[PDB]
């Protein structure tokens, strides 16, 4: 398996994310997430079911720990993160990975 | 499964670690080198018998990405890196975590 976006590559056997063909050091939760973003591009995931799907369905904490984890997706993967290209926010609903070719 | 060494907390299903209450961001790698070393605790582990079992049996990369690992992980979870009392060098041979 390889996810191909952009400039983003996913390695999920591997758990490695690279940008333009440099490793990113990420989190294992972070990871997680963006693999999860990757793998269901152009759809939109609210806080609640990105916490149930990413986290687990056992998992009960608060919501902004979705947030707080986009956040340094966006500070470790984005060239411009108040302008992102991959990890969007869909305002008032969720978040999700752009798509492209 | 729930991992108490020192000051340390090890959350294996929940993949996290905490140093005195507070989670320490690590990478996935570092997670799990430092899982093992701590279900493993004095026993001494070479850096190529580490890359097999953290990284795979399927990993043929170079044994430096451990020692990498392993100053990243001092970085994040020791208070004094140059002076360690978690992740332990056995000069020559390998890494372990201190038994306590």
């Amino acid at each position: 398996p390889e996810i191909i976006i952009g400039d983003l590559q996913i390695l999920p056997d591997a758990f490695v994310a690279k940008k333009r063909g440099t490793e990113v050091e990420l989190t294992h939760r972070e990871f997680e997430l963006l693999h999860h973003l990757a793998t269901h591009t152009g759809q939109v995931m609210t806080r609640e079911h990105l916490l149930e799907t990413v986290w687990g369905y056992d998992y009960f904490g608060d919501v902004r720990t979705v947030d707080v984890t986009v956040r340094r997706l966006r500070e470790k993967i984005e060239d411009t993160p108040s302008r992102p290209e991959y990890i969007l926010t869909r305002r008032g609903v969720g978040y999700y990975m752009k798509s492209y070719d």
